[PDB]
């Protein structure tokens, strides 16, 4: 029921341009839900909850998927 996506999918969104940190800049103003995972087979893994982002932001995520699914 919960939804969590890594910054790679988010920064790949045209609505959210800039590298991974560039996305953090926009998320600096709003209190985005963030979680520091112990790294997934890597190191320092970060995820965001799209269900907590404004509805307008939600359209941008679905729109990116609408380009393929």
């Amino acid at each position: 029921k919960s939804i969590w996506c890594s910054p790679q999918e988010i920064m790949a969104a045209d609505g959210m341009p800039g590298s991974v940190a560039g996305v953090h800049y926009r998320a600096n103003v709003q209190g985005w839900t963030k979680r520091k995972k112990e790294g997934v087979k890597g190191g320092k893994a970060v995820e965001y909850d799209v269900m907590s982002m404004p509805t307008k932001e939600r359209e941008q995520v679905i729109a990116h998927l609408g380009l393929s699914t």
